[PDB]
């Protein structure tokens, strides 16, 4: 496998969100995924609706929107729905609305998804090296974590208990450091303009390689 890998370099990620007060990081984990496979299939990179997650991929699929829910489930719903909106024609308005689907605004399907081997590091690198960009759980709890700024995060205090929703686009070493580079729904001013570079291969630190999965066109 490749030391280091970037999907940013092939432009299969859309630019960081901003979830505000809602807890959608599920639906913009998901999103995110699936808008990397959408760009490798159809050569277009298009921001996919997190609102479409929120107030559709509900009760059946086991998600509370705002309140939280999954990034798998958030995939079946796409399967079974047959497709999710484009961003730009369901707006992400950080709250809980009827479901407003619509076909005519469908901007990418998805046929299957995968779930990874919980905690295998090197399952994930393979992952990410040949498949694209994989949603991820992490353990975001403590008060470092919202400090982040720069370099690669460590965190003594984390643990395999995941909570939050992110996007693994890439890893690679950073000064003697091997990390993965993470995508985060917090906005550009949170880390490193929305990222942050968490240890890799440190004992599945913060959980990130607990619960990987990834979806397919
Ligand atoms: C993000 N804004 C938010 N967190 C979650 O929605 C969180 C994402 S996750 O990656 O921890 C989901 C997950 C947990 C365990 C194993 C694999 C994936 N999901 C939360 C949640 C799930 C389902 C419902 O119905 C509500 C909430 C929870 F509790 F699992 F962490 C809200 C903070």
């Amino acid at each position: 496998l490749p030391d280091s890998v970037d999907w940013r370099e092939k432009g299969c990620v859309t630019e960081v969100k901003y979830q505000g007060s809602c807890g959608a990081c599920w639906a913009f984990s998901a999103v995110g995924a699936l808008e990397a496979q959408l760009k490798l299939k159809t050569g277009k990179l298009v921001s996919l609706s997190a609102q479409n997650l929120v107030d559709c991929s509900t009760e059946k699929y086991g998600n509370k929107g705002c309140n939280g829910g999954f990034m798998t489930t958030a995939f079946q719903y796409i399967i079974d729905n047959k497709g999710i909106d484009s961003d730009a024609s369901y707006p992400y308005k950080a709250m809980d609305q009827k479901c407003q689907y619509d076909s005519k605004y469908r901007a990418a399907t998805c046929s299957k998804y995968t779930e990874l081997p919980y905690g295998r590091e090197d399952v994930l690198k393979e992952a990410v090296a040949n498949k694209g960009p994989v949603s991820v759980g992490v353990d975001a709890r403590h008060p470092s974590f919202f400090l982040y700024r720069s370099g690669v995060y460590y965190e003594p205090s984390c643990t395999q208990n995941v909570n939050h929703g992110v996007l693994v686009v890439g890893y690679g070493d950073l000064n003697g450091k091997e990390y993965w580079l993470v995508k985060n729904s917090w906005g550009h001013n949170f880390g490193e303009e929305g990222y942050i570079r968490m240890a890799r291969n440190k004992g599945n630190h913060c959980g990130i390689a607990s619960f990987p999965s990834y979806p397919e066109i």
